[PDB]
């Protein structure tokens, strides 16, 4: 059951400092095309794989521009880095939506743990770990509005044609029609 | 033993992508005084006490400078930054040393989760988890001399007068002893 402590983790380092400031770096973006969606989506592949480069896992998601990054002091580092990048929704060479969009590296950690012998992680319990990490995540933000208006949790499995922008574009027309 | 898997992450998602890499960032700075020691050194408070500011923690610990920024895709997230501190050690107004010095930030994270109800993690399994930490952390580097040569691990708990100064030029000498 390490996929509770990497989303209590997740949730600590990171989505309860940026997401408070995340509408702020948005609109700020706006200022200073198309307009940036108010929202962060993550993605949540349950089968593990976690690519570097989302254009790679699907041509239609493109990169556009970075967010302006937040700094910190933290654990000792001076200014710590908090970046994010925004992507643009292609669908039949149209641009359908334009939102912030990552993985959830967490997930990207559960799969190299794996594969290290060391760790007694199996190689079977991928699966039912990324589930546990999606639903441990999902009861955290249930209890924190202020993180849970600011992001939506897309969780996927592939079953083999599928498409990663069609799913996220599912999520970002749900938003937009209780706008 | 949520330890165990926050000292993996802090493996797999941290430490194996920036110490294959800390020394040429080292002899970057000292080209482009004194000289910063070429090892990363690592505090792991076993109180899982995790400031912020280390010069709050000690003020013979004052920050000098920050390395040259490492950047890489993670995630879907371009030009994730890690950025590292340099410390220069003081031990009765003199500089007894210069490295690069942070906190181990899991630790941070434990002490987190012992305060969230929702967590499950009762406040009084902080420093097993803590100790459980240090140990998996330092197995994992044993079986990893590329990173272990580049970092120190400095694992300690104050009984009340402690000095966190000489407690990393402790580890800091030995290191000079054998150069
Ligand atoms: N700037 C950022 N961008 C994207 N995601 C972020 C992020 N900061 C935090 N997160 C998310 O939160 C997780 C836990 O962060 P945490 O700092 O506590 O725990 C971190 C931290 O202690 C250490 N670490 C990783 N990157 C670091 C950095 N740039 N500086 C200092 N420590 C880092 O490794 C642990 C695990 O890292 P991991 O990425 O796998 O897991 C991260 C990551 O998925």
């Amino acid at each position: 059951n390490v996929a509770h402590g990497l989303a209590w983790s997740y949730y600590i380092g990171y989505l309860r400092l940026i997401l408070p400031e995340l509408q702020a770096r948005i609109r700020t973006y706006n200022q200073h095309r198309g307009a940036v969606s108010q929202r962060l989506y993550i993605l949540l592949p349950l089968d593990c794989g976690v690519p570097d480069n989302l254009s790679m896992a699907d041509p239609n998601i493109r990169f556009l521009d970075k967010l302006p990054q937040q700094t910190g002091d933290r654990a000792g580092i001076k200014d710590r880095v908090y970046s994010n990048s925004i992507y643009e929704l292609l669908e039949n060479g149209q641009r359908a939506g334009t939102c912030v969009l990552e993985y959830a590296t967490p997930l990207q950690t559960l799969f190299a743990m794996s594969q290290y012998s060391q760790a007694g992680f199996s190689r079977e319990d991928r699966l039912e770990q990324a589930k546990l990490f999606c639903r441990t995540l999902e009861d955290i933000l249930a209890d924190a509005p202020e993180s849970q208006n600011n992001c939506r949790l897309i969780a996927y499995q592939e079953p083999s044609s599928f498409s990663l922008s069609q799913e996220v574009l599912r999520h970002l027309r749900q938003e937009e029609k209780e706008e």
